[PDB]
This record gives C-alpha cells, sequence and structure tokens, in this order.
C-alpha cells in the first residue's frame, strides 16, 4: 500500500486511461492519501557504473521512450551521476545531463579544493544499486541506511525531475519556508509546496522562503542532514512506509548529505557547506517596536517616551512604509517630517533604528524621482527577454494625483490607487551600485541634509519579489513557463500557474557573470539575490556592523541576514509555531529570527498578548510588530498591569544578553545553534524527540512556555540533568520527568542545565545603558556535571571585530568548590577599559555551609562577605565594592 509511488499527482488528467499510458496501474482505494495511479516499473536502466577512491560514477539511460514520452515534459537522455566523497562526513552526488548544460544554482559553497576522504574515518559509504535504479547510501559505524533511491518513479524531464527516498525512520525534521503543525513532520500521505510567495503562513502553504533541507533522525541516536540544491518550483510528498518524494520542475539534482553523528553535528557541517549565520551587532538583542500604520510622524516620539516613562527597556524603534511618501522607497512623507528630529534624538539617547524597504520601484511618478529614473539609467530593472520594455507589477506605491479612499475592495485599489513598479534585479553588479547608493543618500541626503535618516539596520521585505498582479501588469503575460509549466507544483493557487502574485516566469535576469537566466529558475533565490547587497550596503554607509531582517531566504541565505516569521495572525496557535520555525530556522543556517510577538494580523487580546510577550522575550529577534487598522498591542498600550509584567520578563531577557551574544558568536563561529530543540541535547531520550513546545537557548537556557489560553499551570518535559529555576536558584528535581510546574499570568519559567555557567549582565532601558552595568555570574554546578561556560565581549557593534584582532574570549570552568577563568585571547578588556564585575551567584553547592576555602582572587587574594542558605543551595557573593573587572580576575 505504501511503496506506492503515485504516478499522477498531475493538477489535471488523472484517470485510469490516462494513467495506462503511462507505463502504471490505476487501483482506486478508500485510503485516505493512497494513489489511485502508481508505478510498476522504472523507466531508466544504470547502466555503466565505476568506483574509485574519491567517488563514484555512473550512466543513466530511457527504457523505453514509449513512457517516458507520456510523462510531463521531454525526459532527457542519456543522464550521469557523479557522487563525490568530498570530506569523511560530507557527500555530495548529482545527477545532471551529460550533453547540454543544464540550469544549476548560482549560490557559492565552500568545498575541499579536493575530495579529502580517507578510508579509515570515511563515516558512510555508498552503492549504485543497478535494478531498478537507485543509490544507497550507509551509516558504516552502524548499519543504517541514510539514503535509497530504489523506489520505483525516477523520472527526468526538462521541465519534470522525480526522485524518492526511503527514510532510515519515522522522524523527519524541517523544509522550505511553511507552517507545519508540529516539529516533527508527518509522513502520514503529506504533500508540501516550496515556491517563493507572499503568503501568511498556513498549512500546506508555500510561503516566504525555500528550504530543500531537512534532518533525519536515526533509530538509534545518529542524526544526518540532506540538501537538495534546486532553486526551481518543487514540491515534496512524504509516505508512511518512510519515504519521501521530490518532484522538482527543473534544475539538476545536486544532493549534499552530511551526517556528523549528532544533530549539532549534522548543523556545524551543513552551515560549513552553505555559510554560518550573520554575525548581530549587541544591539539587535535588544526588544523592539514596530507597526504597519504610525500615522503622524509624532505618533512614534508619543511611543518612544510612553516606554522609557514606564522604564520597559527596549533598543530599537522601527517605522512601516508610512515613513515614505506613498509608499515610495527613499522618500519622506510630508506627515513625518522631522522624523530625521526623533531618529536623532533617540540614538542619542542610546537607541537604534531600523527601516523597511521594499524592492519594488514606481515609474508612474511625476515630480523628479531619482531612485526611478536613475534605476532606468544605471538599467538595473527587470525586463522581458527580446529587448522588451520593463515587466510592470504593483506593490503598495501610490500613482501620484489619485486619491485614495481605503475603503474600497482590495482588488479595487490595486487598479485605481496603485503604481506601476519596476523589480530591480540583484544579480546585475550595476544594480549593486544603484542600491548601494539610494541606500547612501538615505542616510546622507545630498540636497536636504536635514532630511537625512540615520538608520541602523535595515528590513527589506515583499521581495519574493511579491506583486500584488499575477504576473505582470496589464495585458499580462504570454508563455508556458509561465501558466501549466508541464508540471503545476502542489503551491497555493494552483489553477494560476507560477505567474502567481509575483513576476512573469520569462523575464529576463542575468547572473553576475553575465550569462542570461528566466525569472523561472531564479524567482526563489530572489530575495536572497537582493540580501548580500543590502547587507553590505547598511555596513558601508554605517561604518558599523549593522543587521539586515529580510522576508524571502534561500540556503545560505542567511549568511548576512537574519528572518522574521512573516505575516501572522493573532491568535493562540500562533505562539507554539513560531517555536516551531524558530528552530526549523536554526536547521536552516538563519540564526536571528522570531515572530511578531502579540500577532500582526488582527487585534490583539491581553491575554495572548501577555503569554506572547512572555515567550517573545526569548526569540533572539524579539520584536513587536502589528498589521494597519488594528488596535495598537504594544507594551504601553493595556495597562498598569501589563506595562508592570513587561518589564519583569524584558528585564529577565536583558540579564541573559551576554550569554545570547556569545551563543550569537558560537553560531557564527562554528555553526552550531541558537534557538535548539530539546532532543539537540538529549538524543538519547526519544521524550525530546518529539517535544516542540519549549526551546533551549544555547545548550544550557530552556524555556518553557505557557501557549494556552486560560491555563495558569504548565506542564512540560525536564530531561536527566539537573534545572535550577532561573529566579530563586533552587533545582526543580525532576529528571527525565513531566512536572506541571505552576504558572500565574506573570510567571514564564526559565531553567538553567547544571553543569553550566552563565554571563548575565544587569538590565537598563536600553544595551548603551546595560553595556556600562555591572557583570555578574550564574554558576549552576551539577551532581550530572560539575560546571563549562564561556564569554565573548566586543565593542559589539564593529565589522569582523573577531576576525581581526579586537574582541574577547574567555572559558569558565568550576571543579571542586572553586571556579576558574581561562582569558582565551584578550584585546577590547584593558586597565584602562574596564568591564565591572558585580554578583556571582553559585547553586548547587550542597547542604553544608562549610567551605574548604571562602574567597576570591585577582592575583591579590580577598574574602568577602557572602550569604548562604543551606536549604535552597544558593551562594550568593556580592563584589559591587571592589575594583574586580573581567580582565584581572580569577
Amino acid at each position: 500500500d505504501e511503496e506506492k509511488i503515485d504516478c499522477y499527482p498531475d493538477e489535471n488528467g488523472a484517470s485510469a486511461e490516462n494513467c495506462t499510458a503511462r507505463g502504471c496501474i490505476w487501483e482506486a482505494s478508500n485510503s485516505s492519501g493512497v494513489p489511485f495511479c502508481y508505478f510498476v516499473n522504472d523507466l531508466y536502466s544504470v547502466s555503466d557504473v565505476q568506483y574509485n577512491s574519491h567517488g563514484a560514477t555512473a550512466d543513466i539511460s530511457l527504457k523505453s521512450s514509449v513512457y517516458a514520452n507520456a510523462f510531463p515534459s521531454t525526459p532527457v537522455n542519456p543522464l550521469r551521476l557523479d557522487v563525490t566523497y568530498h570530506k569523511n562526513e560530507m557527500l555530495q552526488f548529482k545527477i545532471y545531463d551529460p550533453n547540454k548544460n543544464r540550469y544549476e544554482v548560482p549560490v557559492p559553497l565552500n568545498i575541499p579544493s579536493m575530495p579529502s576522504s580517507t578510508p579509515e574515518g570515511q563515516l558512510y559509504d555508498v552503492l549504485i544499486k543497478k535494478n531498478p535504479f537507485g543509490i544507497e547510501i550507509r551509516r558504516k559505524s552502524t548499519g543504517t541506511i541514510i539514503w535509497d533511491s530504489q523506489l520505483l518513479g525516477f523520472t527526468f524531464s526538462d521541465m519534470f525531475i522525480r526522485i524518492s527516498t526511503r527514510l532510515p525512520s519515522k522522524y523527519l525534521y524541517g523544509f522550505g519556508e511553511t507552517e507545519h503543525r508540529s516539529y516533527r513532520r508527518d509522513l502520514e500521505w503529506h504533500t508540501w509546496g516550496m515556491f517563493s510567495r507572499d503568503q501568511p503562513p498556513g498549512y500546506k502553504k508555500n510561503s516566504y522562503g525555500v528550504h530543500p533541507y531537512y534532518m533525519g533522525l536515526e533509530e538509534d541516536g545518529s542524526a544526518h542532514g540532506v540538501l537538495l540544491l534546486n532553486s526551481n518550483a518543487m514540491d515534496v510528498t512524504f509516505q508512511p512506509l518512510p519515504a519521501l518524494t521530490y518532484r522538482t520542475t527543473g534544475g539538476v539534482l545536486d544532493f549534499y548529505v552530511f551526517l556528523g553523528p549528532t544533530p549539532e553535528l549534522v548543523t556545524q557541517q551543513y552551515t560549513e557547506l552553505i555559510g554560518r549565520p550573520v554575525m548581530v551587532p549587541y544591539w539587535s538583542l535588544g526588544f523592539q517596536l514596530c507597526r504597519y500604520g504610525y500615522q503622524n510622524d509624532s505618533e512614534i516620539a508619543s511611543l518612544y517616551d510612553e516606554m522609557v516613562a514606564a522604564q520597559i527597556p527596549y533598543d530599537v524603534q522601527y517605522s512601516d512604509i508610512d515613513y515614505m511618501e506613498r509608499q515610495l522607497d527613499f522618500t519622506l512623507s510630508p506627515k513625518f517630517a522631522g522624523f530625521p528630529a526623533l531618529i536623532n534624538r533617540m540614538k542619542a539617547d542610546g537607541m537604534r533604528v531600523i527601516l523597511i524597504l521594499d524592492p519594488a520601484i514606481s515609474g508612474n511618478e511625476t515630480q523628479p524621482y531619482p531612485a526611478f529614473t536613475r534605476g532606468v539609467e544605471d538599467d538595473v530593472f527587470i525586463k522581458y527577454p527580446n529587448d522588451g520594455d520593463i515587466v510592470w507589477g504593483k506593490v503598495w506605491p501610490d500613482f501620484p494625483d489619485v486619491v485614495v479612499n481605503g475603503s474600497l475592495d482590495w482588488d479595487s485599489q490595486v487598479e485605481l490607487y496603485r503604481a506601476y513598479v519596476a523589480f530591480p534585479d540583484f544579480f546585475r553588479n550595476s544594480t549593486a551600485k544603484w542600491w548601494k547608493r539610494e541606500i547612501e543618500e538615505l542616510y546622507n541626503n545630498p540636497q536636504n541634509p536635514e532630511r537625512s535618516l540615520k538608520f541602523d539596520g535595515m528590513w527589506i521585505d515583499m521581495n519574493e519579489p511579491s506583486s500584488f498582479v499575477n504576473g505582470a501588469v496589464s495585458p499580462g503575460c504570454r508563455d508556458a513557463s509561465l501558466n501549466h509549466p508541464p508540471y503545476m507544483p502542489h503551491l497555493e493557487s494552483r489553477d494560476r500557474g507560477l505567474s502567481s502574485k509575483t513576476l512573469c516566469m520569462e523575464s529576463q535576469q542575468i547572473l553576475p557573470d553575465g550569462s542570461l537566466v528566466q525569472h523561472y529558475n531564479v524567482h526563489n533565490l530572489y530575495g536572497w539575490s537582493q540580501t548580500r547587497p543590502t547587507y553590505e550596503a547598511v555596513q558601508e554607509v554605517t561604518g558599523q556592523r549593522g543587521v539586515v531582517i529580510t522576508r524571502s531566504t534561500f540556503p545560505s541565505s542567511g549568511r548576512w541576514a537574519g528572518h522574521w516569521l512573516g505575516d501572522n495572525t493573532a491568535a493562540w496557535d500562533q505562539l507554539k509555531k513560531s517555536i516551531i520555525g524558530m528552530m526549523e530556522f536554526s536547521l536552516f543556517g538563519i540564526s536571528y529570527t522570531g515572530a511578531d510577538i502579540c500577532g500582526f494580523f488582527q487585534d490583539a487580546e491581553y491575554e495572548m498578548c501577555v503569554r506572547w510577550m512572555q515567550l517573545g522575550a526569548f526569540y533572539p529577534f524579539s520584536r513587536n510588530h502589528n498589521t494597519i487598522g488594528t488596535r495598537r498591542q504594544d507594551p504601553v498600550s493595556w495597562d498598569v498591569a501589563f506595562v508592570n509584567i513587561s518589564r519583569t520578563v524584558l528585564q529577565t531577557r536583558y540579564t541573559l544578553l551576554p550569554y545570547l551574544y556569545t551563543l550569537m558568536h558560537k553560531a557564527h563561529t562554528e555553526g552550531v545553534t541558537v534557538v535548539r530543540p530539546l532532543l539537540h541535547e538529549f538524543v538519547s531520550d526519544q521524550v525530546t524527540w518529539d517535544i516542540d513546545s519549549q526551546f533551549l537557548l544555547g545548550p544550557a537556557f530552556l524555556v518553557s512556555p505557557v501557549l494556552e489560553r486560560n491555563a495558569r499551570n504548565v506542564t512540560a518535559y525536564f530531561p536527566r540533568a539537573r534545572w535550577y529555576d532561573y529566579y530563586t536558584g533552587v533545582d526543580i528535581n525532576a529528571r527525565g520527568e513531566w512536572k506541571t510546574l505552576p504558572a500565574p499570568l506573570d510567571h514564564i519559567n526559565l531553567h538553567v542545565r547544571g553543569g553550566y555557567i552563565l554571563p548575565w549582565q544587569e538590565p537598563a532601558l536600553n544595551t548603551h545603558l546595560s553595556r556600562q552595568k555591572f557583570m555578574g555570574f550564574k554558576i549552576a554546578l551539577d551532581d550530572e556535571g560539575t560546571a563549562g561556560g564561556w564569554l565573548f565581549w566586543d565593542d559589539g557593534q564593529s565589522i569582523d571585530t573577531y576576525g581581526k584582532g579586537l574582541y574577547y574570549l574567555a572559558s569558565f570552568s568550576a571543579s571542586q568548590n572553586t571556579m576558574q577563568s581561562h582569558i582565551i585571547f584578550n584585546n577590547y578588556i584593558t586597565g584602562t577599559n574596564p568591564l565591572k564585575l558585580g554578583y556571582i551567584e553559585i547553586w548547587g553547592v550542597g547542604s553544608v555551609p562549610v567551605t574548604s576555602v571562602s574567597i576570591s582572587v585577582s592575583g591579590m587574594v580577598i574574602t568577602p562577605s557572602f550569604n548562604n542558605d543551606p536549604t535552597t543551595q544558593v551562594l550568593s557573593i556580592d563584589v559591587t565594592d571592589r575594583n574586580i573587572s573581567l580582565h584581572n580576575f580569577t
């Protein structure tokens, strides 16, 4: 019943007789999911197979054209398979066309210059199985088979490719941006679409990004990861006999397999190939505020001031497209002059500002509009292939004299009000200058230096590329590259073809090398094409590190950017998904992520929004965004109760900051994860394979959120190790157990893994005041392990600090009643430049109040006073009184 490989997933035409023309069997069924039409024999035969020390290779040819010709496109013949043993932990294998040069995905990966695999160390081995054609990758260590494509259905045709594989287990994690319902994916007959779309998340709907990467857990504890380097419109299909099916619409099949034994290792090797996450500036770790629809220039200041009054800390203030004159890039609304004033004033208090930018530039504008004009001069816009004119879409920008009525049909609006817009092709070295220059003159306004916006980071959005008209503007498109590309993957609005809510598939783009590519093959690649130049724009213009948040991602997209999870609704399910979403992106190689705290779409509810500020106070990207019409939902728009609560939780977060910042450091330099699923640190505990309602930050910090409405208590799993309650210092005392901890409406349970020590800093109203205050420690010993830890300090905003000199890195170990400090490299914390060391809590010291030694060193020893309660293992040790700094301590 499984083992049935759906022969007819085509949008139209599935039928008993149409199913026989393809060499298949049509047997109707009463079981949900199972394909009436399925395969009974192959159409390609692997022919010649050769092994060597550094790989394998084989030929694939047709038998017979009679049936292959009945499938979507024109089969290619023959094919060729090249399996390369790169490292001992990583493989690639690719099936391409040896004859004609097919579209291959133009993202740079790193790869040992020469296959560096050794027989003693090679961790896998591969066969090319002969009948039916199949590839079998295997972990040498145990027996387990990682990949097994010796299932039927393999198809190759210019614009339709299908390969399949057997999963070694019932545990599969992560795929290209969509709203999955749980972390571990279903397998019980499910198809998911993958294609850059402007889709608010929804079950089974292709959304902003595309990520054909998954992690698979094995029968024992072992983990592996697989990547399909394909940027064409595809879907994947999960089946109950553990097995999935790729159906791309046409590149080559470039696969990379990683098999570090552990989840964290899998991810280190994955990101090693595509690239490790960006390093964020310290200030980006702060809380953030924004909304679609700030009216008055000063409705913002009114907000910023109402916040600092309630002493609810927050580092970043935004503006949506309202700051723009009629939603035009690089224009300032009259309703918003002396916005520049606001910026400069807030950045002066120690705040930071991020600004949104869409990609679509308006060309129906009558006054002078540099952006669009110099855009046409430098020729940076996307246009049809036969020297045709620009491909005109529609998005936010309005026509110049038209009078807008919010009340109107949303279609009505798109026709009467919305200006024609051009889409810059971000591959071109030419579109780089233009873009960097527009960004440039936003920061340093050449004409009106009094209307310069001094942003700190850029938020590119609406870049899938999203257009409000399916295809292009007036008559439309004219093609078959566009609608019914022979196989129309299982996307949203399937009946609308790929044109839907975006550009014409035939639209020409030009790679950086100079060759010509059609939008068909690079659409999933668009927002990615735009990410690095934006990251560089903010870099050059601000002289600083900066940060970029982008909507559309592709693998390696996170090497320059972070990502938020898009247009969620203010609904209770949406809390749990933000956890899922974050974790999946940790996998995808994007560590700076989060959701729209309290919910973008629709009106916030008081309780839900309390809960969400609590959970979200622990997103690496903690922002409270909201759509246009809805009532405001920021922390100071509720009541004293709320304000008071938001203070407590945001304080807690501003404490974790030095730890969170080093996790960001480790993630950038080691590849390791940030928001880290429980199963990643406790793999042998199969209870964690399935828990997706709580997460770690790095290894030591366990966040156990309340995600239900009326509930004021939470059952949460606690793995085999020590879990000290972050607030009080007491070990909960569950080991591999489900507790039901108490959770008031003003509380969210945090716990610290015994064996780890967390640097922590005193909370300020913003990172600027915060970094000056007292640096603490929190040594969580374990009966289970004693204690380890790291801190990384930095000017928190310079470019490539680590990679060139000016940084500080120290490991910390507590063995027997005494904790030491090994400074690995120092270059930022000098005598003249001090890091105040305040307190030094320590939990789990024993019920015996007797120290064998009770006092600290610096080079010179001293015996300060301390509070020890034997009941609750705590051992507090205030030190504000000394002249103790981080560079002279021991």
